[PDB]
């Protein structure tokens, strides 16, 4: 007997659409604007200079101020570490007033490097009488979080901000907490000195002005893509609920209906996503329900042959920011997933196509800023069971930058996704190319596939003379290789030209494309696509 999932095309397109949807929801979360706060005024190539009166330093130490425990100072030994590490070998040199000023400025830049923007390196110059350079730290702390405007529960502050009153002010934790609050608020954050009767000297007040974002958001989309003969028609209802349980949380709902004339299929899809932050951590869970019907409902033969089936997927996600700055953000994550799928023929179940799978994902993601350019990507390791240690490597890379093109503002965009499988994969685990999600300019009725694969999408958009409009041209490329692939059919090259416009909560995206290079079994026909969305 010949085993066959006649629905494999519709399920591949659903997975690609699911991945695109999850990326768009993650991209909706506002990040902190990039900056370069640790800006060296003077480069510190040479701190020691030849000076009129100087003292020979024989010890560089960090010395507690009044009321400072040495556990408080243990966190700041990197300041003295950096001093002693400097290739000018400060220890044993003759230090006058100008070099001492430079050594202090260097240790303060190092303080700002690690994010302590309200702390200050001071010198206790009395012990220089004995050749001892003794540094001290004015530890700047947080006195009060002040909500000048907007409502926020005490629990929201505790879970969204990884810091509390009385902690040491660090810009990495301020930015993290600010990003968590910007999921549900428009946020204004200011640092001011704390006042006592008329100041608290070592303390700061965090002034927050909050304005809640629209609680309920709707997105209705219709898409009509295909070739000049056949096409697919999609309808999407997206609902975004903002801060429903007052936990800086976001709940997303999506219902999709599709009519694919390429595979004479009808598809419905339900998707729910919940996400809440806990300081540097992030918790998420999602669920997808997918159903299809395939065949001719009223055939000429009088023998109706309908293939239909359902598929469910549940996911639990946990990620933690491990490193961040004004120009980068890095996090590690772990996923737990369970999948279940069954197929039918005229309401009779095909037993050998009943599939339950489960497994876990481990990965790391990074985002990097330089100027107005954004670079972000991830690498993922997956392992899943069946009914057997099937390892899958996944990777992602995206790059965006503005640039001038014939003296008009423009944007360049590159999307790259790659998959490497050491072992044989089942059909659904393969990497597919050709269609709106993998290589544009192809209709997707026939896709190339391999156990290993990668595509790179490239696109340039320029502003139209009309406001809130832009033209774009795109060139995409796909590659498949490894098992489940046959040579000579391993490459796709498509091109797309189109336009996009936004008219007062109405978004249009239309493109016409064609396949440039393809194996003989691929049509290289002309394709069109029209997308309309309404948010309110
Ligand atoms: C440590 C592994 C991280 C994940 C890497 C997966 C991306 C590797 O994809 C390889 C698939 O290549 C298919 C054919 O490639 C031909 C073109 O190659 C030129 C660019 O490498």
């Amino acid at each position: 007997s010949m085993i066959e999932d006649v629905s494999l095309p519709s399920q591949v397109l659903q997975d690609q659409r699911l991945k695109e949807l999850n990326q768009q929801l993650q991209d909706q979360l506002a990040q902190q604007t990039p900056y370069q706060n640790t800006k060296p005024l003077q480069d510190f190539k040479h701190l020691v200079v030849e000076e009129s009166p100087c003292v020979t330093v024989k010890e560089i130490s960090l010395i507690p101020l009044i009321g400072q425990s040495e556990s408080d100072l243990q966190q700041f030994n990197f300041v003295i570490k950096a001093i002693k590490k400097h290739p000018q070998n400060i220890l044993g040199k003759c230090i006058g007033t100008q070099s001492l000023h430079n050594i202090v400025n260097y240790a303060q830049n190092e303080l700002l490097k690690k994010g302590f923007i309200t702390s200050q390196i001071v010198v206790s110059p009395q012990d220089l009488n004995h050749g001892n350079l003794n540094l001290s730290i004015q530890i700047g702390r947080l006195n009060k979080i002040v909500i000048q405007e907007g409502k926020i529960s005490s629990l929201q502050l505790k879970t969204g901000l990884p810091f509390k009153a009385g902690d040491i002010v660090n810009l990495k934790r301020l930015d993290q907490g600010l990003e968590n609050l910007k999921r549900v608020y428009a946020v204004d954050m200011q640092i001011t000195p704390a006042t006592a009767q008329k100041e608290l000297t070592g303390y700061s007040d965090l002034i927050l002005k909050l304005q809640a974002l629209q609680k309920v958001n709707f997105n209705l989309s219709v898409d009509d893509s295909g070739n000049q003969d056949t096409g697919t028609y999609m309808g999407n209802i997206g609902i975004g609920i903002n801060n429903p349980f007052h936990l800086n949380d976001i709940l997303s709902l999506n219902v999709s209906h599709s009519l694919d004339d390429f595979h004479e299929s009808l598809n419905r899809s339900y998707f729910i996503s919940y996400q809440l932050p806990v300081g540097y951590y992030d918790l998420g869970f999602s669920y997808n329900d997918y159903q299809y019907r395939q065949g001719t409902v009223a055939p000429e033969s009088g023998y109706p042959v309908i293939y239909h089936g359902n598929s469910q997927q549940a996911n639990l996600n946990l990620s933690r920011v491990i490193s961040r700055s004004g120009q980068h953000k890095t996090s590690v994550y772990g996923k737990l997933y369970h999948k279940e799928s069954q197929s039918f023929l005229n309401d009779i179940e095909i037993n050998v196509l009943h599939r339950k799978t489960s497994g876990w994902n481990l990965g790391v993601q990074h985002r990097q800023y330089l100027g107005n350019a954004v670079l972000d990507g991830s690498i993922d390791y997956r392992r899943g069971m069946g009914v057997s240690r099937a390892p899958l490597w996944s990777a992602d890379l995206r790059y965006t930058t503005p640039f001038l093109l014939l003296d008009k503002p423009a944007q360049y965009r590159l999307n790259w996704r790659g998959q490497y499988a050491p072992k044989i994969l089942v059909p659904n685990d393969r990497f597919y190319i050709g269609g709106r999600y993998s290589v544009r300019g192809f209709d997707g009725e026939l896709m190339l596939s391999g156990d290993n694969g990668q595509y790179v999408q490239q696109e340039i958009s320029l502003n139209a003379p009309i406001p809130n409009t832009q033209f774009y041209m795109a060139v995409d490329q796909g590659w498949v290789n490894g098992r489940n692939s046959i040579p000579g059919q391993r490459y796709l090259l498509g091109s797309v030209l189109g336009l996009r416009t936004y008219q007062n909560s109405f978004y249009l995206d239309a493109f016409t494309g064609r396949g440039l290079i393809a194996p003989d079994s691929i049509k290289k026909d002309w394709v069109t696509g029209f997308s309309i969305n309404l948010s309110y």
